[PDB]
């Protein structure tokens, strides 16, 4: 499947429009469905194309934490925060680079939240999760909001169409027993809201392949559904919110993107840069293709990874058996530090070192969560009764590994880490239950057996793609808009550059620029 552009005139020699809509949405992530809702709610006929047999993509896997600050939702919680406070935080991290999109992000958040909560299927609440950088306007508790838990019965036939959590989806399973939470709830509610409008068609196994141009304007796109090709006309526009290049090893190697397709937490085979490709084919510029939403990943027997988040013990060594980062860093800064320290394989993989404090468990949240016994049969993890035997089994220098652990244990006994300042930040302390020691993030590694887990450079999607303006319009290298073409989420180059400012920025940006694209199409 290549994403070459089809000219209207050339197609007129043979075929014709299968269907017509005002707004064609490609993808069914948080952005896609927010854009679809915005379009359909104000009377525009809308078609949503999902490539796979399940709506939601990585947005479904998410915890549905959303960085939409200064809204009616944080007002109800009485949060000491504002549009201007969130605007300062972004300015302090990102600078003047993309300041117009920074302004539009923070200024439009309130309207996106107000439009969505109006729908009986949608309600959010503030949930504490710290912002990720020391800077003016940081919220030590967070300012991010989450959809309310959703009883799958309230949405009928849509619950079985929603992609399940990673602990189910990569083991051939559907939703696990309780309610829909995190991204399952975000996608269930957005699907039900889009459907409530009576102006939207929701399609599974409908793949975008090529955009249709007349006289340089996008007028529609051919979508493959069940062996047959269809030609869908879009009177107002095509919103492309179909994710990034995360699943395409060839586009990543070409762009110089660190990590690997097989380490991405995107749904296997889903996000293969189809929409970025179709956008370049009609003259769209690209930026930041070497950038991803990075995270450490626990290497799996099958060669894939698990998102390692909320670290609360252990330490991490490079291939010399030495600490080189604060292991408690927010996952994107952790991942960037693995890549920066990588000297042809000294940091990728890294080795997470831990003891039996958690009964053999690795001291973090791993998504998905493979059983220790499985990692040990497979050799992704190794165990031993001594650090000397552990260094032997991993090929780590034994004397260095022993010094590293003895020095980390002295730091745990003292309650400060001289070397990397672990535990001296509200993000670091957030995940840690009280221990009987001075710093909750620093626990002496001394209760046998001892484990070494392989850590790789995973991602939560790439963040490079098509250049967009404040209204989600796709731009050519010259700054001019391609008429009828919008992109959002990881189809579009993030305003965040080399930064992951706080929880919910991927979904928050996606939802705001999808809303703004719909509004621009309404005219
Ligand atoms: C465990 C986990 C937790 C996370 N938690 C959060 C969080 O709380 N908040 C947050 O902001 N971010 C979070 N993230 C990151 C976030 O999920 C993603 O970066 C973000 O959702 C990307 O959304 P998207 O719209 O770019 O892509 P997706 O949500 O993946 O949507 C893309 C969709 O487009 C479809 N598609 C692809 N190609 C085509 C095509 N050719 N035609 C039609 N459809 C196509 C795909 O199948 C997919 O369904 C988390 C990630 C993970 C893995
Ligand atoms: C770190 C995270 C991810 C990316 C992002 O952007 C925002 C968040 C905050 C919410 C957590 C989520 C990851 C998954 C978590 C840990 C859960 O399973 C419950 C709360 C979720």
């Amino acid at each position: 499947h290549h994403h070459h552009s089809q000219l209207e005139n050339l197609y007129f020699q043979g075929s014709d429009w299968t269907s017509e809509c005002d707004v064609l949405v490609v993808g069914s992530g948080g952005g896609a469905l927010t854009g679809a809702y915005t379009a359909a709610a104000q009377g525009l006929t809308t078609i949503v194309l999902e490539k796979t047999d399940r709506f939601g993509g990585t947005s479904a896997y998410s915890g549905a934490s959303i960085w939409l600050p200064g809204t009616q939702v944080q007002e109800r919680a009485g949060l000491p925060d504002s549009t201007e406070n969130a605007r300062t935080y972004l300015r302090a991290l990102l600078g003047d680079a993309e300041s117009e999109r920074q302004d539009a992000y923070v200024e439009t958040a309130p309207a996106v939240v107000a439009l969505l909560e109006q729908n009986p299927n949608i309600e959010f609440e503030f949930r504490a999760f710290p912002d990720y950088y020391k800077a003016e306007g940081r919220m030590d508790t967070g300012r991010s909001i989450n959809p309310l838990d959703l009883d799958p019965a309230d949405i009928g036939d849509l619950a079985g169409k929603v992609r399940p959590e990673l602990d189910q989806d990569r083991t051939g399973q559907d939703h696990a027993p309780g309610p829909m939470i995190g991204g399952r709830a975000l996608i269930g509610r957005l699907l039900a809201a889009v459907q409530s409008t009576g102006k939207a068609e929701l399609r599974t196994e409908s793949v975008l392949t090529s955009l249709i141009v007349e006289d340089g304007r996008v007028v529609g796109a051919e979508v493959e559904s069940g062996g047959e090709t269809q030609r869908i006309k879009a009177n107002r526009g095509v919103l492309m919110a179909a994710g990034g290049i995360e699943g395409n090893a060839e586009m990543r190697e070409q762009a110089g993107t660190p990590g690997k397709a097989i380490w991405s937490m995107g749904p296997f085979g889903a996000n293969t840069g189809d929409a970025i490709s179709a956008g370049i084919a009609v003259g769209g510029a690209t930026a930041l293709l070497d950038q991803a939403w990075f995270c450490p990943g626990v290497e799996q027997p099958d060669g894939s990874a698990a998102f390692m988040v909320g670290v609360r013990g252990g330490l991490v060594v490079d291939s010399a058996g030495e600490r080189y980062l604060n292991e408690s860093l927010p996952y994107d800064q952790f991942g960037r530090a693995m890549d920066a320290h990588d000297d042809n394989g000294s940091a990728v993989p890294s080795f997470m070192i831990f003891d039996s404090r958690e009964g053999g468990g690795l001291p973090a949240i791993c998504i998905p969560n493979t059983a220790p016994a499985k990692h040990l049969e497979a050799g992704t993890w190794v165990g031993a009764d001594t650090l000397e035997e552990l260094a032997a089994k991993t090929g780590l220098p034994a004397d260095a590994l022993r010094s590293t652990v003895e020095k980390f244990n002295d730091a745990a006994k003292l309650g400060v880490d001289e070397e990397f300042h672990r535990g001296e930040d509200p993000y670091d302390a957030f995940f840690c239950p009280p221990n009987g020691g001075a710093n909750a993030a620093l626990t002496a590694i001394e209760n046998g057996p001892f484990y070494a887990a392989r850590i790789v450079l995973s991602d939560l999607g790439t963040k490079g793609g098509l250049v967009t303006d404040v209204n989600g319009r796709v731009l050519r290298a010259d700054g001019s808009a391609i008429d009828g073409l919008y992109a959002a989420g990881n189809t579009s180059a993030s305003l965040s550059g080399r930064f992951y400012p706080g929880p919910g920025v991927p979904l928050g940006t996606a939802m705001v620029f999808s809303y703004r694209a719909a509004q621009d199409m309404a005219k």
